[PDB]
DNA sequence: TGGGGATTT
């Protein structure tokens, strides 16, 4: 053991501290305890029972609007306004099947229609459904909700259905998701939402009495929502008998959501494209001859498909196929090679370029801006070249998706975002490379890495899918038939590499109370060893106690839209008067950064966050000092020049903004603070004091721990809690830096890609980590007497302010315990107060001089 | 000295 810093704090100080502790423990309306009870002590069958009696909307129907309805339908269908909708719409290929669809839901609990893009299945089955009651004359009996993985797709699919319809939009086709909603009428009506706004509205509406009919797109997708929506259904539908379910999927093992439904029936609806040539590795260097020249097991897999293709190739060519490097995306001017070939045959169309990554991205488009051969030269000033990339402004601008001016092609390098996120509408050749970028957590070793991977099947389809819009295009894929043939069916479903606290957590609103049991009978069932791992972190922070139960503070964090660590310092915050910082540290972390990273400019992007970070070292405060700069810009009127400036994106920004109040009503709302603003002064009073603020935000990203102990831009010598050697993120505010006021950060996100980085961090101090932490105790090692934090950081301190310590940790446990049974704003002059200010005055010792 | 891609009454 080696004992770090002295954390004794002197006589004055802790004679207040004392002081104000013997103030908070001479004291003596819950709604929300009686909630909290009511859960815990009824059983699945009786909370079944209670949430139908509650949510009864649907059992009222109004006649007089039925029949109105009913009239208007048959009327506008002969004006000539419609009619010139239903002729377009009857040329969709899912129309010609309207008749079976609508007799196949009455037949049936649940269905599947399986369609390629193009089919109209997501706009046109909606309307079948509706269309079709209000002229039976139930039309406020029909209320349809159709998800959508994407927040773009849910409101351009209810813009266009609501032109259909021939409706300003909020009519009987609406749209909701996450602070943003245009909703449509109450009954007889068609709801588009992001599949995770149907999630937190089960907390309210368990059973779906809310909706006569629930529409889940995308499913082949097997984003965590639609897989983790599909199990519930099971739960949901032997007590909703009169629900109706239409699952709709891409060809994409369609068979697997059939078979989970027990054999239900299924429709397959044809696309409407057009035709798309496949070329492979060997089809490509046989047209462009590109030559190279600057495990193997690339020959185990090689060989024997060269020689099954003999006779069809040049033997020159099939040479190539056996450089490990013909394949994926190694030579860049292999690809560089293969868009100059297509602007000079292969007449005019919009080449989409898939690469990896940033990394990637950057170096072809250097060599189509920057050409050091004479081919490239040639094209430079004939080329529009536009990356595409999440952390690049490109996607937030209408250039990309308008025709190039006359005599230029538009190239775009993009990442896996163009495959499904982003549409280029003119794109005819599309450059497959095969090759992605994936997150992967190891169970084993608690490390997460991002690696370089090969694309799925269902990928390579997809993105040869994106040529076929405007006229029959072509596709290349840079990789071997032997290649394909070696790649799998589907990416792996993202619920197995997903953190399961969340969901175990909001699991528990529903009364189902055994994450085990109910998370086997997922499609792909979560590793039980990953189950088990969120169960711990969620007793770690006290969500959970140890029999596994909800507790107090656990329903609270349940109900957050956010996850439950950061859920929890926000709710610290509210108790300590900084609400506002560090709501944008948690809505920050959950959503993204507002900072793009421009070709080029990585340079200049260091130095703005080098700027906005104001030497605090703490990438988490960085953007809440951004949020404070904009918040001030727009005060100004130099909204556009501050963020051309700093590289701020005013979409990102706005959401981070609308989150924030999101924390902040709901806070409020459960009665946590006086006001519903974020910016009140009452939330606010120590949102000044940075040692506090350090404090919190440890709090929530604790026990995630890391020390440095090197000196040197500047090299580092430190390493996390576990013991492995870490660096600082490249991206983080804390890359290179030196003379830190504390050795000790804290951190949300560590991911291997050259090394061990912490993607972001906040400098802490140990009296705070020892305040908020747990495996706290005070003891002799050395001759020397020691306070310590998760058993692991040994402090010296001596045994007046570890007894004092010790004893404020427990007054502040028996605090937090009693906020959450009895939510009630602390009082300024209260007694709850006092061992607030006995913690502000302990951590302010800290402070910068 | 480096950043696949969604999303939350």
């Amino acid at each position: 053991i080696r004992l770090g810093c002295n954390v004794s704090a002197p006589s004055g100080v802790l004679e207040r501290v004392k002081e104000l502790m013997e103030d908070y423990s001479r004291a003596p309306d819950a709604k929300f305890q009686q909630q909290f009870r009511h859960l815990l002590s009824v059983n699945f069958e009786e909370f079944v029972a209670e949430t139908k009696e509650r949510n009864a909307d649907l059992d009222w129907v109004n006649p007089k609007l039925d029949e109105r309805l009913q009239l208007e339908l048959g009327q506008r269908q002969l004006e000539e306004n419609a009619k010139k909708r239903l002729e377009a719409r009857k040329k969709l290929p899912t129309m010609k099947y309207a008749d079976d669809i609508i007799q196949a839901v009455r037949e049936n609990q649940v269905i599947l229609i399986v369609g390629s893009t193009g089919c109209g299945k997501t706009t046109q089955v909606p309307q079948i459904l509706l269309d079709d009651a209000i002229s039976r004359g139930c039309a406020s009996s029909c209320r349809i909700i159709c998800t959508q993985p994407r927040r773009i797709s849910a409101i351009a699919i209810a813009e266009w259905v609501s032109y259909e319809r021939c409706e300003s939009l909020g009519n009987s086709v609406g749209y909701q998701i996450r602070l943003e909603s245009r909703k449509a009428r109450e009954r007889a009506s068609i709801t588009y939402c992001t599949t995770g706004v149907l999630l937190q509205q089960l907390q309210s509406d368990p059973l779906m009495h809310n909706l006569s009919v629930l529409i889940l797109d995308e499913i082949h997708e097997r984003s965590v929502e639609t897989d983790l929506l599909m199990g519930l259904l099971k739960v949901i539908l032997p007590h909703r008998p009169d629900l109706k379910v239409i699952l709709m999927s891409a060809t994409v093992r369609e068979q697997d959501f059939c078979d989970y439904f027990n054999n239900c029936p299924m429709f397959r609806i044809e696309g409407v494209m057009f035709p798309v040539k496949m070329l492979y590795l060997e089809d490509v260097l046989s047209k462009t001859n590109y030559e190279f020249q600057k495990r193997m097991k690339h020959e185990a897999m090689i060989e024997p498909y060269l020689r099954r293709i003999r006779n069809s190739y040049d033997s020159r060519v099939l040479d190539k196929l056996r450089l490990p490097e013909s394949e994926g995306c190694e030579d860049i001017d292999f690809i560089a090679d293969l868009v100059y070939y297509i602007c000079e045959n292969e007449p005019e169309g919009a080449i989409l370029v898939f690469l990896p990554g940033y990394d990637k991205i950057s170096q072809l488009y250097n060599i189509l801006d920057k050409p050091k051969t004479s081919k490239g030269q040639r094209w430079r000033d004939h080329m529009a070249v536009f990356p595409l990339h999440s952390l690049m402004q490109s996607g937030e601008q209408q250039a990309v998706f308008r025709r190039p001016p006359a005599g230029q092609r538009k190239v775009i390098i993009s990442t896996i975002i163009a495959e499904t996120s982003v549409t280029i509408d003119d794109v005819v050749y599309v450059i497959n490379s095969g090759r992605t970028k994936a997150t992967n957590y190891d169970i084993e070793t608690n490390i997460q890495s991002l690696d370089e991977v090969w694309v799925t099947k269902a990928n390579t389809q997809q993105r040869r899918g994106r040529a076929g819009r405007v006229r029959p295009g072509i596709c290349y894929n840079l990789f071997s038939r032997a290649r394909e043939d070696r790649m799998d069916d589907i990416p792996t479903p993202e619920i197995l590499r997903s953190k399961l606290e969340s969901i175990i957590l909001s699991l528990k609103l529903l009364h189902i109370d055994d994450p085990y049991r109910f998370l086997q009978t997922l499609i792909n069932a979560p590793n039980p060893e990953a189950i088990k791992m969120g169960v711990e972190l969620l007793k770690r922070i006290e969500a959970l106690d140890q029999t596994g139960t909800l507790t107090p503070l656990g329903m609270h964090l349940a109900k957050l839209p956010i996850d439950p660590q950061m859920g929890k310092m926000i709710l610290m915050s509210a108790l300590f008067c900084c609400l506002d910082p560090i709501t944008s540290a948690a809505a920050a972390l959950s959503f993204k950064s507002p900072f793009y990273s421009p070709l080029g400019k990585e340079s200049r992007v260091d130095e703005i966050k080098r700027r906005m970070a104001r030497n605090m070292r703490s990438d988490h405060l960085m953007v809440h000092n951004t949020i404070i700069a904009y918040r001030d810009s727009r005060y100004s009127h130099a909204e556009r020049d501050f963020c051309y400036k700093n590289f701020l994106s005013s979409m990102t920004l706005q959401q981070l903004e609308r989150m924030k109040n999101q924390f902040s009503e709901l806070l409020y709302n459960y009665k946590f603070l006086a006001s519903s603003n974020c910016k009140d002064a009452a939330s606010n009073k120590n949102s000044e004091k940075i040692p506090l603020l350090r404090a919190i935000i440890g709090a929530g990203l604790y026990p995630n721990m890391a020390h440095l102990r090197k000196s040197r831009r500047a090299i580092h010598t430190m390493a996390t809690d576990d013991g492995r050697r870490v660096n600082f993120h490249p991206s983080s505010v804390n890359s290179g830096e030196s003379g830190f006021d504390s050795a000790y950060f804290v951190y949300f996100q560590r991911q291997k890609s050259t090394d061990l980085f912490l993607l972001d961090s906040t400098m802490v101090f140990p009296m705070a980590l020892i305040i908020f932490g747990d495996g706290v105790e005070a003891g002799v090692t050395q001759n020397t007497p020691y306070l310590c934090v998760a058993k692991t950081y040994y402090f010296k301190c001596n045994r007046e302010t570890a007894d004092v310590v010790i004893q404020l940790r427990s007054n502040l446990e028996k605090l937090l315990l009693k906020k959450a049974l009895y939510p009630a704003p602390i009082e300024e002059n209260g007694y709850e107060k006092q061992l607030i200010k006995a913690i502000e005055l302990l951590l302010s010792l800290d402070e910068r001089l």
